[PDB]
């Protein structure tokens, strides 16, 4: 968990990143405060399961936006070495023209304050942050190198974790759209606990 | 997380459980050895959103057992406890009959191994953990108190891992039984994208 | 034993209780200066002895509240078990309707600070204490697992204490309403000494 | 309460205690090993609330004999300072002839290891300690000075303690010999809560 | 020795006593200002020696007052012990009535402060400190326990002393009022050394 | 005072000393096991009730042997001042020949052993040590630089330390050879303070 | 510089390389123990100076092999992104085809232990180094980013130190191959300095 | 190495030197702001490759003041051991007169500060430090003992930096005035890669 | 050296010293501030080439004044120790009359501050220090024991000095007044050495 | 000074000297354990005092050679510098043929042994010191920069020594060849300071 605990701001952090447009600008998770983010790591460039989930983000880039939510990739690669990475044909294994901003973290403090840095090797794990339009770490999910993430799963999650924000009712197991919540009271929950079995 | 690292052993854990078949036992994370693992923590017993996460799991335990997996739940809260909710019926919030065995950390040390408690409540959080038969842990996932976990995700992962430890290849985002998988190779992983690209 | 000490103030606390009238209310020692009170533990919900000194101190309410003085009970357990096992009928081993407040301690502070934490299984041992209306410790009483505490000690002791507080004259061995008290005063005590034997 | 903890061995000791037969002797609490003690502390020697309790302790002594339990009493007093005080006349505020044995604890090591020392007068308040035949400290019981403590309830506890010891089977509230007990156990408990309300 | 040093100004205290008179009085080292003070220190209260070494300075009183010289004796037993003990007849190790005050150090600190405590045994020394009229001690005397103290040979040194403080000259070997003196500078002492040896 | 406490063997010395018949040794404490010995400092050679004191013992020298007993002076001032100084006619203000061996603690740490050093001058206080045979400490006698200390009374003293040596009796205060002792027993002790007045 | 002290065994290393042949080798400083080694470090991959200078290197690498002296770069990036770069055509900035292995250092050890990371940026400096053939470094060269070293220079040192292992002479400033060197010598200095000046 | 780190403050100093012109004057790095500055150290006066390299600084003088760059010679060889040095002939070793300025270090200090000292011998290894016109250091030079330096790199070097600094542009490997640069940015660096092989 | 620096403000002292004209008074180094000072230390008193050493200096004291340079002799002995010795006979071993103050270190400190102490004997060793009149330390001297110092080199010493505070000229080896002495200069040294031999 | 002591083995030490007979050599301290030594420091080569005083020493090197007594110079500069200086004739300020080595001190730290470094100025004030043939520091003398040595009293004290070490007599003040001693005893003594006055 690093110094990112879910419930409190989430780490701070002000790096050089790759714009879904070419060009380098300094972006800060504070320059977000008020949309939703899905900040998520990767290893390193130029490998295998990464560029099949930064591609699936970009693409779906989109859904997200219609949720007030910025998806946010980083790695310890070099912006330089990003770019690079993005003008590479996506046959080829790169990622091509991109529609989410790319964070470069070689001095890997981002790493180290969201405790995903994998030190004997000076990489980052898989890990996804949901922290919320507040700065509040909501959400945090950590895969091994081999296992890449579900931008549906995580989809779910966001437009959840919206939801209690503002209806005051709780996501039970496995909600999404439509399904039945629960009203976090004693007396009030049994409303939906009757209806169950 | 705490102390629990991925790609290392999980940390161990000595604790009570009511089992599924009613009354206690001392259970043993190495006692699971050999199979894969899910442990998950919620943060009380007799709230609202852990029922159903606890029951979802309970019901879906073939779909793991299945998959070799056991399903281990967790709370601060005692086991005299966790039977009284167990021996509730559904329709009034409780768990019902269990298929899946319920430890109690009532000296809070075992989600501190698993830097899940919630300090300032001496309460865990939603944290999920699979850790694999060798009992290394490959995968953390933490949600906030509103908003419950999902068992599909889960399964998927499980399977994921399940396929890449036997068969050298790794997962692209999504990936689910059928899918693509790629040759973590720098050439033959173009085999790879020279299509599902 | 803790930071409690015969003397000194009681140590402070404010915690989440279940109020007789069945609802959820975060109090705290202070807001009973002004009347004694008897704030005792108790191992754990849903278990054997404690059932019977928390409806013995129920029970007797009013024989406290007569002389100005809160009872007040409480454990590790979350004030979720507490309702949960008022809720249950005493005749299958729940409380049933109390008339005393019952306190959550989940941090296991409370427990710390008053010296009743048993370390080895996060739960606290039966302590008493009895606590003057200006807030300091005045009796403090701990009782092994397996022996419930006497409802009517305490009786007694509360009655002894209010009364060398309004006489300064103490009370002997043995005292009770009615009994002979002797004057701290190297004379004025053998108006006591000599009416003996 | 200082070094001594409910569930571990008592504190040891060994000093100059003056003998029911009058003539000094160093004794140690090691020397009761394999017999219940009840060890307990008073202020100070001629001294009021004091007396009324070592006499009627040390009368109703035999009570103690029947119950294969030995009763200690100490101050920080010197012993010659005990002599003179157990050959005083009660009539006069002395204690007289002792069945009971009194030790001094000069360098108040003792009252410190108890943790019942008033440390703002270097005099020890009225603690009680009702330690087993193992060792272990089964039940601590203190007073402020104003209030003498009860040989009656001290009673009860030594023997409510030997009773769960032989029977593996717990005490009720308020429990008495001949009154009914409980026994631990989710299932057999019922019998006990079946009955009463 | 402990905090006394000779030269300089002798420990504070400030102690329970049991007055001349009777009563229990609070008295402080500093409430002897401007007089001189014979302060001296006894093991414990009932013993042999000791109230031989009492009973010689309580008559010898008026010796001392003549000399503007107030005295002050003090163990660590407390003064309810202190007076049970001159409230005993004289012929069975009584003190009988006294003209002296007798200090009670129960917190072995005043003892501690002049370095006459034999903690191995929570007991103090024959400790005697002459301190003047200036509040600085002026000379140390140590008895171990069977010995007992001169009341002449202080009360020779008190004499000496106050004699030096006013003529500014110096007594030699055992001096008593009426001896040759010696003026301490290289020759005027010859004045003596001439008239000597 | 020092090291030195009263109690245990004297802290140990190896100094060079003026031997009774001129020129120079090298003597230790443990020298004299098997004799009390009365070891005093004094200021500086050369002074005045110093010589007044010192020449006092050389003189009573034999008083001492009688009674087994070995005298030693010492102070900080060289060996060779001590010659010269013993060579200096008495009416000079010297010491003329002596019977008591002087030694030198050029060094201070004998004196700072016996915490007789007056620090701020460099010089030592008139402190005087009595040992047994058995070599410890059994008085210590301390004076201010101004008043010299009596031969008499410290002889006294040895004589009434080496009866209690071999007596089993303590000698009262005031004790002379000749006068009253008293066995040190609550009974055998009122052969004494029965027959008072 | 870090931990490179000229006259000590350069700092020891193994990291993952790219090795000429295309292909990924875990390289060990040591490997070339044997012959001269010119390790150099630039700051990342993708950038403007760099290139310029490892294909400097990898052009002119027969040179330094014609002396038996294996040259490695070295920078942050990872292997992988070396390897994108190689692949990369050096008129689009990339480099080609190489002839020296290409050194990774994810973790900055390699660097820090050179003393050349630029803390604020996590990237490197252009830092080379010389050692010889018994592993200790001979020569420390670097420049600030915007600088680029010269090949010829560093192919001029390692013959002149080479030079110099060999000869018991040294090399003048300016010095190549063929020139004026002199002996270290008092007097056969002169044959330098005066047939010369 | 040491505390001086290319891209700050060059480590400050003052220090006595011999003027190109004879005769002392206190020097301070700082009385050279507002131009480049090439300072470098030699091991001894009086031995080999040094003379070579001072005298041959010294000759090229004007074209570093052609450059607005000021040069500085420094050895823990006192200024007196300077200044016979220069007046001997070349002839005999010595350096004849100077152009250049001769600092002395006999504390050692400006060595240590600029980490190029041999502490096994107290003297420095052969390093050069181009400080620019600010103040900030550029560059790094250190050779081991037996080999000389180039005053043409240098001298490429301070042409080069002056050049990156006045122009915004790079300069390639092995770049002089008339050769190509590089535009530091993704795009504009291509009008220069294009050129290449 | 303790802290005593040559070139540095001499360390500072307030002594009881012996004045010439008999008698004592309190002395310090600051009051000699304007004249030379010979600081001399001799072991002890009633010595022999202590005695030798001293009275030499007395004795040429008039040679010391003609110089404005105040001698001062030092020992731990005591003042009146050294009175003593002044007033014994010089046949005798004595001094005799002193033209010299002699002060008193009976405390060490001012020999600790001179470094001269022979700590392991309290004495001190045959160090001399010559101060200016401006306080500062220009000369340290110290002795074995067995070998005395020589008053002349002192003088040589004191006239060289001062010389040189006065002519701005050092003094060559063996320097005596009207010998050749040199110009501090580079060149205007030459008139001395090129008039050599 | 420093860690040399009079009484103590002389600080030992290794450094290269350039021997009379020209050319190098590394000589230790030890090379002469069973002959007497003279080392003195000089604070620079090629300056003013010093010269004179080193030929001054080489000069009358067979004085000593006669008293098995070795001479040996130092300072911080190197060999080199000490050897031009060396060849550097005598009227233009230099030395000439010595007899004597010049040891080399440039790690400073033979200086910071004997105490005579000063720091300030990296140089070491004039200190010489004399130890004997076992290795103990005798004599220690340091003077200030601007005031030579004198080769007579050092060759005096040599001389002493040796006889009072050969003779057990000590050399009173001033003491020469011829001159008489005093044989250090009390009496023995006494058969010098009658021949005096």
């Amino acid at each position: 968990s690093g110094n990112a605990k879910i419930g409190h701001p989430a780490p701070s952090f002000k790096a050089t990143a790759v714009m879904p447009d070419g060009q380098f600008k300094d972006i800060s998770l504070s320059d977000y405060k008020g949309k939703y983010v899905v900040f998520f790591f990767y290893p390193l460039d130029f490998t295998f399961v990464s560029p099949t989930e930064i591609i699936a983000f970009s693409d779906r880039a989109e859904e997200f936006k219609k949720l007030n939510c910025q998806v946010i990739g980083a790695s310890v690669d070099s912006h330089f070495c990003h770019l690079a990475w993005i003008n590479t044909p996506k046959k080829q294994g790169g990622l091509g023209p991109m529609n989410i901003p790319l964070v470069s973290d070689p001095k890997r403090t981002i790493a180290q304050d969201y405790g995903v840095l994998k030190a004997d090797e000076g990489i980052s794990f898989r890990g996804l942050f949901i922290i919320d339009d507040k700065g509040i770490l909501r959400q945090i999910t950590i895969n091994d190198l081999p296992v890449g993430r579900s931008v549906d799963e995580i989809l779910r999650l966001v437009q959840a974790f919206q939801f209690t924000d503002k209806h005051g009712e709780v996501c039970p197991a496995g909600w999404k759209p439509g399904s039945d919540t629960i009203k976090p009271d004693v007396n009030k929950s049994k409303e939906y606990f009757s209806k169950q079995k």
